[PDB]
Order: C-alpha cells, then sequence, then structure tokens
C-alpha cells in the first residue's frame, strides 16, 4: 500500500482507513512514516505500552495532537498535555466529581432526559439523528452536571464545535475561531466559579472551586482549562459513539433486533459500540530519550502516534474484529485510552452511562428507525465524527 499520511484529515474523508491499519499491524506495526516524520503505533499491545510510560512517551514535550511554538505554549495548560508530577496533582483535584459512585447518582435524571428526547424525536417523525438525539442527550447532561442553565446549553455546543471543528468548513470560519471560543468560555466559566464560591450548588463547578488536595486548590487558569476540556469532551465524543452506534445497529439489523428483544444486552453493547466507533481515533506522544518499541529504535524527540482505531481491530486481541457483535466479551477496547495510562479517560463512567441509557430508551420505545440519506462525516484527523444523519421514525 502507498504510504498514506495518517496525520492528514483528508485521508479520513471516506471513513477510517482500516485496510491501511490492517496492513501496518501485520507487516510494520511500529512504522516510521517519513516526511517532521512520525511513528505509527497500530497494535493494541504497543498502544498500551506507550500509554503506560509517560516518562519515556511524554504528553507535555510536544503536546498530544498529531500534526506537526505558540500552539504548544497556548495548550500546555490543558491537563491532557501535562506529565507527572504536574499531571498527578491536577488529576487528583478535578476527579472528585467523576468517581463511579458520583456518576451512578445521575442515572435516573439521565434516563428522564433520554425518554423525553426520544419521545420528541418520534413525534417529529423525520429528523437529524445527530441534532435531535445523539448530540442533545450529552449536551443537556453536561450542562446540568457542570451547572450551566439549560437555556445556555446551545452556547456550550457551539463553542465545542468551534474548538474541534478546526478542519471542517462548517464549524470554523478561520484559524482563530477556537481561540475566540476559548476566550468566551473562560469568561463564562469565571462568572460561574465566582457565583458558586459565594453560593454553592450541587454541580461540578462547585466541586471544582471547593476541591483541595495536599494543600493545593485549582488556580484560575487550571479551572478554566478544565472547564473547557469537560465541555469539549462532553460534547464531541459521546455523541459520535451514539451516532456511529445507531448506524452500526441499523446496518447490522440482527444486532438491533437482539437489543430490542433483550434490553439486558445494553451494557455489553455499549463497549462494542465504543470499540466499533473508536470516536477518538489517535493521540500523540513524544519520546524523551532513546528507546526501543516493538523492536524498533525510537530516537529522543521523535513523534509517536497511537492509533486506537487500529488497536480496536487487533486480531491478536479480538476474534473476528470486523464483526459488530453486541455480546462480545471480554472486550478490552482502547476507546478510552490504553489501560494503565495516567490520562485514561476521566469521563469513561459518564460516557458509558449516557450511551447505555440512550440505547436502552431507543430500544424500548421500539420505533422503526430508518436512514433517509447518507450520514455526513466530520472532516478531522482526530475525531471519528458524524455531523448529520437524516432518519425517519
Ligand atoms: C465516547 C466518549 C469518550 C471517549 C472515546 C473519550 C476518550 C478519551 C481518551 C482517548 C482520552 C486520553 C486517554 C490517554 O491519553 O491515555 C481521554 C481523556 C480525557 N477525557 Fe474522555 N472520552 C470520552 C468521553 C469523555 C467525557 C464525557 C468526559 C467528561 C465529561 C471526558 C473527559 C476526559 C478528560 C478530562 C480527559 C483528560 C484526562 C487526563 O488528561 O488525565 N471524556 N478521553
Ligand atoms: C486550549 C486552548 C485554549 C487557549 C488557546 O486557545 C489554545 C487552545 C486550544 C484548544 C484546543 C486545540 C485543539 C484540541 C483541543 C485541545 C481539544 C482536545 C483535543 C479535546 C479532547 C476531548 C476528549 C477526547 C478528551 C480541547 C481544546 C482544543
Ligand atoms: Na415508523
Amino acid at each position: 500500500p502507498t504510504e498514506i499520511d495518517l496525520t492528514d484529515p483528508d485521508v479520513y474523508n471516506r471513513g477510517v482507513p482500516h485496510e491501511q491499519f490492517a496492513w501496518l499491524r501485520r507487516n510494520e506495526p511500529v512504522y516510521w512514516h517519513p516526511e517532521e516524520g512520525y511513528w505509527a503505533v497500530t497494535r493494541h499491545a504497543d498502544v498500551v505500552a506507550v500509554s503506560r510510560d509517560p516518562e519515556i512517551f511524554s504528553s507535555q514535550q510536544g503536546g498530544t495532537m498529531i500534526q506537526d511554538p505558540e500552539e504548544l505554549e497556548k495548550q500546555r495548560m490543558m491537563m491532557l498535555n501535562m506529565d507527572p508530577p504536574q499531571h498527578t496533582r491536577l488529576r487528583k483535584l478535578v476527579s472528585k466529581g467523576f468517581t463511579p459512585r458520583m456518576i451512578a447518582k445521575l442515572e435516573d435524571k439521565i434516563r428522564e432526559r433520554a425518554k423525553q428526547i426520544v419521545d420528541e424525536a418520534i413525534e417529529k417523525g423525520e429528523c437529524d439523528f445527530v441534532a435531535d438525539i445523539a448530540a442533545e442527550l450529552p449536551l443537556q447532561v453536561i450542562a446540568e452536571l457542570i451547572g450551566v442553565p439549560q437555556e445556555d446549553r446551545q452556547r456550550l455546543f457551539d463553542w465545542s464545535n468551534r474548538m474541534i471543528g478546526y478542519d471542517d468548513p462548517e464549524y470554523h470560519s478561520s484559524e482563530a475561531d477556537g481561540e475566540q471560543a476559548a476566550a468566551e468560555m473562560f469568561a463564562y466559566a469565571q462568572e460561574l466559579a465566582a457565583e458558586r464560591r459565594k453560593n454553592p450548588r450541587d454541580d461540578i463547578v462547585t466541586a471544582l472551586v471547593q476541591a483541595e488536595v495536599d494543600g493545593q486548590k485549582l488556580s484560575d487558569l487550571e479551572f478554566n482549562m478544565f472547564f473547557l476540556l469537560l465541555v469539549v469532551a462532553g460534547n464531541e465524543t459521546t455523541r459520535n459513539a451514539i451516532s456511529h452506534g445507531m448506524l452500526a445497529l441499523l446496518e447490522h439489523p440482527d444486532q438491533w433486533e437482539r437489543l430490542r428483544a433483550d434490553p439486558s444486552l445494553a451494557p455489553t453493547a455499549v463497549d462494542e459500540i465504543l470499540r466499533w466507533a473508536s470516536p477518538v481515533m489517535s493521540f500523540r506522544r513524544t519520546a524523551t530519550r532513546d528507546t526501543e518499541l516493538g523492536g524498533q529504535q525510537i530516537k529522543a524527540g521523535d513523534k509517536v502516534v497511537m492509533f486506537y482505531a487500529s488497536a480496536n481491530r487487533d486480531e491478536e486481541v479480538f476474534d473476528d474484529p470486523y464483526t459488530f457483535d453486541i455480546t462480545r466479551s471480554p472486550n478490552p477496547h482502547l476507546a478510552f485510552g490504553g489501560g494503565g495510562g495516567p490520562h485514561y479517560c476521566l469521563g469513561a463512567n459518564l460516557a458509558r452511562l449516557e450511551i447505555r441509557v440512550m440505547f436502552e430508551e431507543l430500544a424500548e420505545i421500539m420505533p422503526d428507525i430508518e436512514l433517509t440519506g447518507p450520514p455526513e462525516r466530520l472532516r478531522s484527523n482526530f475525531i471519528n465524527g458524524i455531523k448529520h444523519m437524516p432518519v425517519r421514525f
């Protein structure tokens, strides 16, 4: 196969290039793509090994985005781009509201919203599965969880689209759209923080302003950058799991029948949807010193790109990896990152709950859902996203 540039958004225009990943896994699983260049890491075990060693494979040294100085400095304030010990301290501060017990307290409220969202979509008849269902549930939930009034949730969605849509013409007008979105969101976040410091509420903003670990509290910039990451993660990952999951269910109709007949299949179905969609396709690291990975010699300063979508088709880990099987078990997919990595998704419990509740509700109402046209992909080299997906109920 020709040596495709996996950092180029256009190579994802016709979908995830799974044949390229399949050839790499079999023939060159740790592969130097020359240009500057980068190592493509495509096997599950090697993604896990890179993930769990931040001392060698740093997130701070070159950031975590896969394309090739002001950008790095303007984003080293993101928790994603920190290494221990800096990272360890920040993650201890912001994780309090995301433990499994805290998240499980939301199921009934999340189910109440999902039932109402599905009901209104069915009443409409013909709609956009993204705007009316897949994006709307995580949007309402993250607004309520953060503490943003429901009237303001559309501001959160528009900001988030501008933050990640920097390669898609529908979501960006030029290169500074995202920076301006961030400035607006920082001002909004600071207003909310000031209010909850004075008058605490049961929301994440209050949890964050009150948090204290080892004599430390969140600084202004730390708070603002974590608010930003929560809003973008809340709005640009789960909705694409739901959209690709619905598409997979319609295109593998036997699986949809099984789920409709047996709602107890939903927890395993969530993990197969996550393995299938792999909504976050890749993240980058930088080697801090000379090292060996999979018999390949990686030099200090080298860019290393972990392809979670390829890991989630690894024939050594998953039997029949190109089959969508909602009962697949076990299912050690890497959609949330390599297990053991210090940055492993902080919201994985919330994401699983949102996806589980939504598909339970779609399956129980038993509507006949059908596509009325092709879904439109987000242009991205990072997110495996669906912008629109016309359906009829
Ligand atoms: C399908 C949904 C999601 C997927 C596939 C996903 C994926 C990921 C991945 C791959 C990482 C980096 C892991 C690593 O580098 O080792 C990550 C980190 C993170 N995610 Fe998730 N995510 C999802 C939903 C969410 C949600 C809903 C939230 C919050 C409401 C969230 C919050 C975060 C945060 C704060 C981090 C940074 C953690 C750190 O740097 O220590 N994510 N996510
Ligand atoms: C930070 C600021 C705010 C200050 C400056 O505007 C620079 C900047 C960029 C933010 C970006 C760049 C693109 C990718 C980022 C970092 C998004 C990130 C990849 C989201 C990941 C979501 C989830 C998978 C964890 C969130 C914010 C985005
Ligand atoms: Na119908």
